[PDB]
């Protein structure tokens, strides 16, 4: 399967929806699903990485590389100085590392490294972005396009600029694929900058717990109450798969059989 592209400089809600549908369709294991929700593959599947090319209104691009099995961003590349410049997180090493480097920038064309001197965990990114919480960093289509312009092809840019771009891209691409609720936040705020609400953050932080609960659910009942948060930050108690299913687009891989429909 090849590169999925999203044009943030010429986007519409329908194009963003199509993009999410393509990302989910290529990331999901061809057959795993629980309660009708597609699940990502185990660590030894057919295709290991997905490339997602984002284009800004400047026409410049940034391509993210996602580990297909869990959708984490491994790094990104940008066309720079007539070379392919690859930026990989500092905890990616060995095989994986050279696999990421070569997938972003094939050894048959000019290339150059520009390390990401930190890892991709949210607290790390928030620290580099200079915020106590990513809910202080606005998301949005125009913001994504602008961040692409600030980095792509640029010989110089700060870690703060890069970490903010990463906070935006991670949440508008893989988190939105994982959660229809997040995709929907982008679609209902399509023409404006917006701060992610408490439910967005809570879903991002509990994807594994939510995926395990749905996978382990019997006749639609979660193993035990699942405590999350409503959009306004208040406590939300979920007892059944159907109460949370509307918000979920992809399940993290959970071993073993499950009620598939
Ligand atoms: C995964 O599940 C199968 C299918 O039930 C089981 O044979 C295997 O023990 C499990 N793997 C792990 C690590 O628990």
């Amino acid at each position: 399967i090849n590169t999925i592209t999203f044009d943030a400089g010429n986007a519409t809600i329908n194009k963003y929806a199509t993009f999410m549908e393509s990302l989910r369709n290529e990331a999901k294991d061809p057959s795993l699903k629980c309660y009708g929700i597609p699940m990502l593959p185990n660590t030894n599947s057919t295709i290991k990485y997905l490339l997602v090319k984002l284009q800004g209104a400047s026409l410049k691009t940034i391509t993210l590389i996602l580990r297909r099995n869990n959708l984490y961003v491994m790094g990104y590349s940008d066309p720079y100085d007539n070379k392919c410049r690859y930026h990989i997180f500092n905890d990616i090493k060995g095989t994986e590392y050279s696999d990421v480097e070569n997938t972003l920038c094939p050894s048959t064309n000019p290339r150059v490294a520009k390390p990401i001197n930190y890892n991709g965990l949210y607290p790390t990114l928030e620290n580099k972005a200079g915020v106590t919480s990513r809910n202080q960093v606005q998301l949005g289509i125009q913001i994504l396009s602008s961040d692409i312009g600030k980095i792509s092809g640029q010989g110089s840019f700060t870690e703060k600029t890069e970490a903010k771009f990463l906070l935006v891209a991670i949440q508008m691409v893989p988190e939105a694929a994982r959660f229809k609720y997040i995709e929907n936040q982008v679609k209902t705020n399509f023409n404006r900058d917006f701060f992610p609400n408490d439910k967005v953050l809570e879903l991002e932080e509990n994807w594994g717990k939510i995926s395990t609960a749905i996978h382990d659910a019997k006749n639609g009942a979660l193993p035990k109450p699942l405590e999350l948060k409503n959009a306004d930050g208040t406590k939300w108690i979920v007892l059944r798969v159907d109460e949370i299913k509307p918000d979920v687009g992809l399940l993290k891989y959970v071993n073993g059989t499950c009620q598939t429909t």
